């Protein structure tokens, strides 16, 4: 069930291509009369950051978090997943504004935080909870995908340090993340806020957190965007209410957004907030 032979993994097409590695579309096909599941499959071409990632998303078990099918060895790892077909709401909210409503954008934000709130119970932090991490499983299900950045809070602690030369989602991060690399279960409180503003806005690229906040912040060099950052959220300054967002939406993305971490709404409370309005 876990263990996939390689050479039944046929290639289909391509899900997502990084710099460093990519995900693609397979049948795993042992019997060869192209009836195998089709599977995302996972993999590089960093080693050591998959197998955590492997390690992490092997042990969680959620309706709302991406179901783990098992491995595929070489030295070299392959992580295989289920498909979501309708790949990443940074995918399918621009192909489908039309189609999806606010009663539907709520239900999202509901089946996120269910499977945030899981994750926090298993003393985890995401660490890159965004709009492209959240699978689309069909019209009224989501679920969170990339456990590349994923960290576990040690017990009766209240964050984890980052002590890494890692990029990082800095358009997503909270201030305790730029300022000491402290991540907290709060810190993807902040995250959330940020994904809600993505699923309001339909992942309008030219109004992505990154592009909105470089034109608050202006002119930078790359050395000096995360301290330019700091400093505009220091100042108060927030990614503005998306239009057609009510305002009982948007004082629910202002309660992840407290400056202190311990200021911020909890998942438990953004659900039954959420909850509320459908
Ligand atoms: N299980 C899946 N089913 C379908 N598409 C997927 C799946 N996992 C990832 N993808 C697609 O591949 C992209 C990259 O995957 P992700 O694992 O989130 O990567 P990374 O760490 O490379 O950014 C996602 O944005 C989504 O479009
Ligand atoms: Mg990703």
């Amino acid at each position: 069930p876990t263990h996939f032979e390689k050479r039944f993994l046929k290639r289909i097409r391509d899900l997502g291509e990084g710099h460093f590695g990519k995900v693609e579309l397979c049948r795993y096909d042992p019997e060869g009369d192209n009836t195998g599941e089709q599977v995302a499959v996972k993999s590089l071409k960093h080693i050591a950051d998959l197998k955590k990632e492997i390690e992490i998303l092997r042990n969680l078990y959620h309706e709302n978090i991406v179901k783990y099918k098992g491995i595929c060895t070489e030295n070299g790892i392959k992580l295989i997943m289920e498909f979501l077909p309708s790949g990443s709401l940074k995918e399918y909210l621009p192909k489908n504004k039309n189609k999806i409503n606010l009663k539907q954008q709520l239900k999202y934000a509901v089946q996120i935080c269910k499977g945030m709130d899981y994750l926090g119970s298993r003393q985890y932090v995401h660490r890159d909870l965004a709009a492209r991490n959240v699978l689309v499983e069909s019209e009224h299900q989501v679920k969170i995908g990339d456990f590349g950045l994923t960290k576990a809070i040690e017990t009766d602690k209240e964050y984890y340090t980052v002590k890494d030369d890692r990029d990082s989602p800095v358009f997503w991060y909270a201030p305790e993340c730029l300022m000491q690399s402290k991540f907290y279960i709060a810190s993807d409180v902040w995250s959330f806020g940020v994904t809600l503003h993505e699923l309001l806005t339909y992942c309008d690229s030219d109004s992505s957190p990154m592009a909105l906040f470089l034109k608050m912040i202006g002119p930078t060099h790359g050395q000096m965007t995360v301290t330019r950052l700091v400093n505009t959220l220091k100042e108060g300054k927030r990614l503005p209410c998306p239009p057609n967002c009510p305002d009982e939406v948007y004082q629910l993305m202002r309660k992840c957004w407290e400056f202190q971490p311990s200021n911020r709404t909890s998942f438990q409370n953004l659900i039954e907030g959420f909850e509320a309005l459908l």
